[PDB]
């Protein structure tokens, strides 16, 4: 029996790429969409069918939902994830999982306690492109890693931190691995909303191999990453939002040879959400997982505490 999905928020990344793959995916079915306005889940429930149904907590309230998809606004996650698990529902949270480490924690703590799945929608985790990535440099491609930067700006349409940033810092925590420590930061804040805009990170390892991370929403729309070693470099580019079709190419450059690989293409979004259907259905709830949001949701606080805040103009 799949698993009874309801969505709580008819959101941009919902109806753009979470809602296709739970239609999609044998092992979930899309019973309820919740929104503020009847008249937007009724539209969204046309779309990926459902009930339409009006406001959150009576959704929360169905016996035919086992898991919640939550694609709110990053402020609003903590309540509703709270009230979800709290419901006796597993969540599906987008990222960021929440707005700090304290509040994240205090989450998995509820959730472990009724034995309920909480797993932070980072899709792109799910592409097998950066593990086909990862295995290069481990062969030694460009030789010991030395440096990696990581990027992703979009054009003006949270703050740039929370709902963009979280994409290299995440990458870098990917690739760099668990003792990554905060070393400076810039964030702009536009003085006009008050809200961040862009800004960029520097991370280090405590073996001194460094991240540079790139964020931003007044740029032109930009998604890749790129590693220096000692004896070469690779990059690519639609790293974060590959469509399912994208067929990946990653570059390396060593003196005088310059090389192109193609991988496959794959659907991440699809991968990501099941790989969350079937860790509620077999019960088997990664550690690495939540370890991971942890780790993440900390070196984020880090950065925006630790950042230089400058306001413009
Ligand atoms: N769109 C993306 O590709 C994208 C990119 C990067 C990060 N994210 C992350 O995904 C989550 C959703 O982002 P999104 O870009 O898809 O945002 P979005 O289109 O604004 O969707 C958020 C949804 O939350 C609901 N909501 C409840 N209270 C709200 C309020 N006070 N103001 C605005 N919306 C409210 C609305 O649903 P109803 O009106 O139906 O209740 C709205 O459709 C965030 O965690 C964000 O970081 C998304
Ligand atoms: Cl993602
Ligand atoms: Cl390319
Ligand atoms: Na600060």
């Amino acid at each position: 029996n799949p698993i009874r999905v309801g969505v709580i928020g008819c959101a941009d990344i919902a109806w753009r790429r979470a809602l296709p793959a739970l239609e999609a995916e044998p092992l979930t079915e899309v019973t309820a969409i919740a929104s503020r306005r009847w008249d937007r889940a009724k539209r969204f429930t046309e779309r990926f069918g459902g009930e339409p149904v009006e406001g959150y907590p009576a959704l929360l309230e169905r016996d035919d939902v086992d898991a919640v998809y939550v694609p709110l606004p990053a402020v609003l996650h903590a309540e509703w994830i709270d009230r979800a698990l709290r419901a006796g529902k597993h969540v599906l949270a987008e990222k960021p999982l929440t707005t700090d480490r304290p509040q994240a924690e205090r989450l998995f703590a509820v959730a472990r306690e009724r034995g309920l799945l909480l797993m932070e929608n980072f899709m792109f985790l799910h592409h097998p492109q950066h593990r086909q990535v990862a295995d290069m440099l481990d062969e030694g491609v460009i030789g010991e890693i030395r440096s990696f930067a990581a990027s992703f700006t979009i054009p003006p349409k949270g703050g740039a931190l929370l709902d963009i940033g979280v994409y290299p810092i995440r990458a870098a925590g990917l690739f760099l691995g668990a003792d990554l420590e905060f070393v400076g930061a810039v964030l702009r804040h536009e003085r006009d909303r008050d809200v961040v805009v862009g800004g960029n990170a520097l991370l280090t390892t405590r073996q001194g191999v460094t991240a540079q991370l790139t964020f931003g929403m007044e740029h032109a729309y930009t998604n890749n990453y790129e590693f220096r070693g000692s004896t070469g470099r690779l990059w690519m580019n639609r790293v974060f939002t590959p469509p399912a079709t994208y067929q990946p190419v990653v570059h390396i450059e060593r003196q005088d040879h310059a090389e192109q690989f193609v991988l496959p293409a794959h659907d991440q979004f699809a991968k990501s959400i099941r790989a969350f259907a079937q860790a509620v259905l077999s019960g088997e709830h990664p550690r690495e997982w939540s370890e991971d949001s942890l780790r993440q949701a900390s070196l984020v606080d880090a950065v925006r505490t630790g950042a230089r805040d400058i306001y413009f103009p």
